[PDB]
């Protein structure tokens, strides 16, 4: 199975930083638009600038550009090129909204059970569509899924994905720092990463959009978090969940990885309960609630521009 994928290469006069969005251990990402030129187009872009020009720095922004590059979905982030100046960037579909898990937590007296389990689905496929390409992700979480509208999410964070050919099933980590509270128990006691492990994150995922970004663990360190699901204990119902939703998560952490839900029928499952989402989580003045929606907006002359559009 040959990666025919492509990489493009940008010119920095091609686009415009417009702001600064945030800045750490990563580097600084910036908003802004590409015009590739004679075109007559403009793309809101996420450009991640990385300074120092550590070897290593350069070699894993360039492994994220590999696999970004190598993902094609509707619910997974869209990867556009990267410029090959003095500092390397990345260039990204622009997420106009930002993470899911900041979004419900400052938006959480307005967000309803449609919303909820539309998101549920919309990860769900993003999963299965990656499960397709034998790529196993290792991080997700609700950080890591971020907001093009209220209405459409995406997975992102592909620092930690890895590829398997046709006949692996497993991934061996060695040393690298780990989300704990998100990992199956097989990932945490022998650091296998597989499909279903993803499962298990998927679950705690949601368990995250349910509690409306409540952390998972909350008091409890690192340390205990392996005995303790050991001992048969799980993270708790939220209360807007129905039983019905409750054992979707439940299922999700199951020790045998086999037993576990697969993403397709994640979809199927969170389907169904969409179609009638006020039968399966209940929320207070869930029966009107108003989520935005672009506005032809932002700051100048955004007469020519688009994004999920330009192929
Ligand atoms: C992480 C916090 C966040 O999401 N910031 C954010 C991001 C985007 N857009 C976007 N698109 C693609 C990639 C990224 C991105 C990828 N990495 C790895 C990042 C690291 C830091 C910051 C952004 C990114 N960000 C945005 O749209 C204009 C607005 C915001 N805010 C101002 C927040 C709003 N505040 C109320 C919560």
């Amino acid at each position: 199975a040959p990666n025919q994928a492509l990489l493009r290469i940008l010119k920095e006069t091609e686009f415009k930083k417009i702001k600064v969005l945030g800045s750490g251990a990563f580097g600084t990402v910036y908003k802004g638009l590409w015009i590739p030129e004679g075109e007559k187009v403009k793309i809101p872009v996420a450009i991640k600038e990385l300074r120092a020009t550590s070897p290593k720095a350069n070699k894993e922004i360039l492994d994220e550009a590999y696999v970004m590059a190598s993902v094609d979905n509707p619910h997974v982030c869209r990867l556009l090129g990267i410029c090959l100046t003095s500092t390397v960037q990345l260039i990204t579909q622009l997420m106009p909204f930002g993470c899911l898990l900041d979004y419900v937590r400052e938006h959480k007296d307005n967000i309803g059970s449609q919303y909820l389990l539309n998101w549920c689905v919309q990860i769900a496929k993003g999963m299965n569509y990656l499960e397709d390409r034998r790529l196993v992700h290792r991080d997700l979480a609700a950080r890591n899924v971020l907001v093009k509208t209220p209405q459409h999410v995406k997975i992102t964070d592909f620092g930690l994905a890895k590829l398997l050919g046709a006949e692996e099933k497993e991934y061996h980590a060695e040393g690298g720092k780990v989300p704990i509270k998100w990992m199956a128990l097989e990932s945490i006691l022998h650091r296998i990463y597989t499909h279903q492990s993803d499962v298990w994150s998927y679950g705690v995922t949601v368990w995250e959009l349910m509690t409306f970004g409540s952390k998972p663990y909350d008091g409890i360190p690192a340390s205990e978090i392996s005995s303790i699901l050991e001992k048969g204990e799980r993270l708790p119902q939220p209360p807007i969940c129905t039983i019905d939703v409750y054992m979707i998560m439940v299922k999700c952490w199951m020790i045998d990885a086999d037993s576990r839900p697969k993403f397709r029928e994640l979809i199927i499952e969170f389907s169904k309960m969409a179609r009638d989402p006020q039968r399966y989580l209940v929320i207070q003045g869930d029966e009107r609630m108003h989520l935005p929606s672009p506005t032809d907006s932002n700051f100048y002359r955004a007469l020519m521009d688009e994004e999920d559009m330009d192929d």
